[PDB]
């Protein structure tokens, strides 16, 4: 019976991340300084998801999450439908918002039930390793599924009688400030091993055309990294796991941008997959772990925090990007990780 909420957050999370994978091939002027619009296109998604979360944040504890979990599902349904028919940007830019502020919602609201359904260590671990493997199953199959039935209303139809079945099995199945840095700690460390990934999605694309798909072989690493990484870690502390998974990413980011050859350019890809995705589920339980030590055993507030800091990298990291590429290696964001390792050190 305790299943069904993480199934249902499992299509929730698919759902989300198949709409905003399929956005990458398409764009409104492919359909057809605008470079600049065409980052903000996919950029005010996690901007308004940051201004977002916050306020809606101490909303689930007042009331609850199954509500919020409701109109979810409400925003969702009634914002997909809205692509089909889009006239001008803006309207993309709309759609795009309104598609983020849902995504956040239904995300904090899963999170926090789950999180509030099982309150045992290890079965709370394999649950939310699970939601980041249906997140990296979203993100693998988006981009080839929308682009083979771009050809074969046609691109969105597969989408749209989809989000029918979740809505239905939904609907039948029916303080704010923290100076403490151990939660800090994990907030940065996700923040910047999501920013990694996030500066190393569009700065590729220059090398591979000055150079004469991409993010295919990290897709893979993450989804067959996580959900085979998540559970072992409950064996032994968190120390050695985090540590190494953060020493890993640094030598991966290090080692990835200069390259002879571009036929074996894709395989450190598999392990910066492989290695951000041990981090996220190795660090995802221990935020429960500390809110269990603390006073207040509502976990809404602190998986509102964890989800900002999972897209404050998204916010703005393609925004300098040419500023970086003109600007000694172009990116040296795995000295920042690798020295800010040895922080979590430490645990309880």
């Amino acid at each position: 019976s305790r299943k069904l909420i993480l199934l249902i957050v499992f299509i929730a999370l698919l759902l989300d991340n198949m709409l905003l994978t399929v956005v990458v091939p398409i764009i409104p002027s492919y359909l057809y300084n605008e470079n600049v619009k065409v980052g903000l296109l996919f950029a005010s998604k996690a901007t308004v998801q940051l201004l977002t979360n916050p306020f809606i944040g101490p909303m689930t504890n007042r009331i609850g999450y199954q509500i919020p979990m409701f109109a979810g599902f409400c925003i969702m349904f009634v914002s997909t439908i809205m692509f089909a028919f889009s006239g001008t940007y803006t309207l993309l830019f709309i759609a795009r918002s309104l598609q983020g502020i849902g995504s956040s919602c239904s995300s904090v609201a899963g999170m926090g039930m789950l999180a509030s359904v099982y309150t045992d260590d290890e079965e709370r671990g394999n649950a939310m390793g699970v939601a980041l493997g249906g997140l990296a199953m979203g993100v693998l199959v988006g981009p080839p599924f929308g682009s083979i039935l771009y050809e074969f209303t046609a691109p969105f139809i597969v989408l749209a009688v989809l989000v029918l079945f979740d809505g239905a099995l939904q609907l039948f199945v029916l303080l704010t400030l923290i100076r403490d840095p151990y939660i800090l700690i994990a907030a940065g460390s996700i923040c910047f091993a999501n920013m990694a990934i996030a500066m190393l999605e569009p700065a590729l694309p220059i090398w591979m055309m000055e150079t004469m798909v991409a993010f295919l072989p990290a897709s893979i690493s993450y989804l067959l990294g996580t959900n085979i990484f998540g559970p072992l870690a409950h064996k032994m502390g968190r120390w050695l796991c985090a540590f190494i998974g953060m020493i890993m990413v640094g030598i991966s980011i290090i080692c990835v941008p200069f390259a002879r050859n571009i036929y074996g350019l894709i395989a450190p890809n598999f392990g910066v997959g492989f290695a951000i995705g041990m981090v996220d589920s190795s660090m995802m339980p221990i935020m429960g772990y500390l809110v269990d030590l603390r006073h207040v055993s509502v976990y809404g507030s602190v998986y509102a925090i964890a989800d900002v800091a999972f897209c404050m990298g998204f916010a703005f990291g393609p925004s300098a990007g040419g500023a970086i590429a003109k600007s000694w290696l172009m990116t040296i964001i795995g000295v920042v990780d690798i020295l800010f390792a040895p922080l979590c050190l430490f645990l309880r």
